[PDB]
């Protein structure tokens, strides 16, 4: 019931007893582990709305005052009368920080504290949804030293009047299915990018074009948004050795903004809560670029670095990894863009993994995820052992809203 | 039940069964995963069951389950229990069941050869000088002269707890660790504490940075005894990089056969606590972890020095960069020397197709993704994109305490 994890480069050993206050399941069982796979009433909600409001005011050391007596009366009444309730805006800006504090699959989490809300529950329609997004992209940017921020829409209310961003993220590119059979653009946004075109977007079929933003308000028919160009910072990426590396025509974006999860906190549910920080640099360099069914650039740059590509265990694809990733990371930072290296990430988590043991008594870690897609063991993570276990409040995922939306 | 598995890169989808089969417990429950957690004297009647149900299952693999040979087997088994307490696999059962033990290693990537594994009965053993000539002869069998073959050499089965069978080395060859009086090691630091035994035992310390170690021996639970490998079986590779010239005087080598003398092999309730077994190497396991872990050989300074790469920021990625050159320099060198070693690309890809075969032929492949995806360059191995499910069937090796934590001194 007291749970170890040890670190074996370290020996130090960590005491875990923050689980015993998990809540939600894990997918695993005493026969079956699935740690690898990536997706494992007014009677309910009462319970979840005392459970959240205990650990607020046991969070600002007003545990059984009448304060905290009172406000469960309040909230209690309201679920009674109304079916649901309203968060304080302390309580949302709480319930907010841990989400992300306890998001199992976050390597950056040492920032978990230094998080913006943007509280837009008196939002009502698409345009004001637009405005702001386009609020949160501009703070969240500021001009390359980016924020993190998160902006909370409407709470789910009977179901059918749920607020959706439909984009993955709020600035990506858009992918085509060629006459050839290839692909143009990111191959991961292919059905969206048609779901745009089927809505009614005049796309320019380039690599690297960002998507608009298809917003629905109060479960309405969404509605097509241009993000205004001078808020999406771009980098063009460009090798500090290889001059050939920036005839690639290789650029990305600034600014990692997820907008399709979904937001639990004390039993109330947040369809739209875009939120957004800055990238790990494997998170373009390795997998934006290399995976098969992404970019896919590994083959073009071993060709240019003429490297041995006839055997695989000349190690070409890796030494055209390590290229790639050096040349992310050299041109975020050449253009005062914030990025964190996959190194200084991973010892900061160590650093927050060390303090939330010690204030909270424990961390929930998802190893699989939280190591590094390059140079694994040579980052600290690796050799970490880690529990993962589901807190709430919560990021969870929702369906993708074209299965769903009834138009 | 039916289970799915996905890959993500090739939106394959796997449907396992064969789980329903498994009855070893992982240390996961509803409310925790503990995937990443590195570790997470029988009675008769406990002994029977596990017997039947491991006979059952050879006799099912050579069509004959049910025959009048499967029913006499299961008798003969059960008489021997009830009388003796125990039973002996017939020579065609412990090969059976030696192979399924690594058909079900979950955190092993080579199982796509489990089927080709030379079995040495080692079980009329007796004393320390006879499990000596065992291991020599398992290493020149599976050596043989570079070109690689599987094997494993069973030793005799646990009786009462008191009378093991132990090989206490971790692998039958492995190079020695010496703590310095000013804190640093000289060799590698993770058989520093083994080294130590050694010593006090009476093996005379060549202290440098590659001394095998001897063997240390523990036949019928008696106080176990020190041999010498000779050095003639001991192939070891010269460590070079094709393009690096200097490469070669970092002075480094490492040994060609990785052999495990420290696991336990459970066949039908049955425990063979001395079991060496031994492959080839995947190039990772030297060039990542043996060379660059911080708390092995720890390289990576000294080489990116020597590559003269920006070492002020760890932006420059200089630790990847000389990672790579390293893991080069070790694939090339057992290709250059004609030493059997399997590159992470090859081995993962091997990895992937042996997983499918298994899952149309036997209802599944019981894998760890946090062991079977590589140390480097993870996501660019079809491995990192393949969903497993991790559970434990038997035949299995299993983790023991190390044996100097255990044993009863006779002096
Ligand atoms: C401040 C800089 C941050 C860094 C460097 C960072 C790093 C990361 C990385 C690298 C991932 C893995 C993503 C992938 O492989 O697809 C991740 C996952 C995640 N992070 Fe962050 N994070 C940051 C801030 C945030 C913020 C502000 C939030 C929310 C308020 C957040 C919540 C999450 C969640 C919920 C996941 C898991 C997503 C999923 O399961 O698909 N993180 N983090
Ligand atoms: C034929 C070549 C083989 C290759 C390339 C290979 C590859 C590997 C590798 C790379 C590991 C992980 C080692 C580590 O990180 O510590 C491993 C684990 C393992 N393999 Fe193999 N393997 C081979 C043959 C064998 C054989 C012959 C057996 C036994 C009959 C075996 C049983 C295991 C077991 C039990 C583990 C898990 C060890 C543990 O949990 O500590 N493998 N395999
Ligand atoms: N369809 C898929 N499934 C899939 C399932 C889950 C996800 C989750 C990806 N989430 C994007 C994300 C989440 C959290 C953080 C980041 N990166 C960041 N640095 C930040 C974003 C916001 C704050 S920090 C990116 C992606 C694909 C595939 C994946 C790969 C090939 S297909
Ligand atoms: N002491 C540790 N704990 C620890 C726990 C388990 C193991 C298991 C190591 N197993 C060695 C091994 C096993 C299986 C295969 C191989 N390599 C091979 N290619 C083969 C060996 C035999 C047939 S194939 C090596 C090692 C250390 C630490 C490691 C790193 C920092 S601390
Ligand atoms: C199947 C497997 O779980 C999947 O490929 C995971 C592995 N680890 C990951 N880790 C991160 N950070 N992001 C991912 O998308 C994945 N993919
Ligand atoms: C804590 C963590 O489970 C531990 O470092 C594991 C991770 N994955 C591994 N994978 C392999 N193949 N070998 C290992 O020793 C480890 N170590
Ligand atoms: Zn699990």
């Amino acid at each position: 019931r007291f749970l170890k994890v040890k670190n074996w480069e370290t020996d130090v050993v960590l005491t875990d007893t923050l689980h015993l206050k998990s809540t939600l399941e894990t997918g695993c069982t005493e026969h079956i582990c699935m740690g690898s796979i990536m997706l494992p009433t007014k009677d309910q909600l009462f319970p979840l709305a005392k459970e959240f409001l205990d650990q607020y005011y046991s969070s600002i050391k007003r545990f059984g005052s009448k304060a905290h007596m009172d406000r469960l009366e309040e909230v209690n009444k309201e679920i009674e009368s109304t079916s649901t309730y309203q968060l304080k805006d302390t309580e949302l800006i709480y319930g907010a920080k841990h989400a992300w504090r306890n998001a199992s699959r976050c390597v950056g989490r040492i920032q978990w504290s230094k998080l913006q809300v943007f509280d837009a529950r008196d939002c009502t329609t698409a345009h004001g949804m637009f405005n702001y997004i386009c609020n949160h992209v501009k703070y969240a940017t500021n001009k390359g030293n980016l924020r993190s921020a998160i902006t909370i829409f409407p709470q789910r209310t009977d179901g059918k009047h749920d607020f959706r961003v439909w984009n993955s993220q709020l600035i990506r590119y858009a992918g085509y299915k060629q006459p050839d059979g290839s692909t143009l653009g990111d191959p991961a946004n292919v059905q969206f990018t048609e779901i745009c075109i089927q809505q009614g977007w005049k796309a320019p079929r380039g690599r690297f074009d960002v998507l608009p933003l298809l917003l629905q308000a109060n479960g309405n028919d969404p509605e097509l948004f241009q993000i205004p160009p001078e808020l999406v910072l771009e980098v063009p990426i460009r090798h500090p050795k290889f001059d050939w590396f920036k005839d690639l025509g290789l650029k990305w974006y600034g600014l990692p903004a997820v907008s399709n999860m979904l937001l639990e906190i004390g039993g109330l549910e947040f369809s739209a809560c875009p939120f957004s920080g800055w990238y790990m640099g494997t998170e373009i360099g390795v997998r934006d670029y290399c995976d098969n069914s992404r970019y896919n650039i590994l083959e073009e740059v071993a060709k240019k670095m003429d490297l041995d590509m006839r055997k695989t265990s000349s190690l070409w694809k890796d030494q055209a990894l390590v290229e790639i990733n050096i040349a992310v990371l050299y041109s975020f930072q050449s253009d005062k863009v914030t990025i964190v290296d996959h190194h200084s990430a991973t010892e900061s988590f160590i650093k927050h993994m060390e303090n939330e043991y010690r204030c909270r008594g424990g961390c929930p870690a998802d190893w699989v995820w939280i190591v590094p897609p390059m140079s694994g063991s040579i980052t600290p993570v690796f050799h970490q052992e880690m529990l993962n276990y589901r807190l709430t409040p919560s990021f969870e995922y929702q369906p993708d809203p074209w299965n769903t939306h009834v138009w």
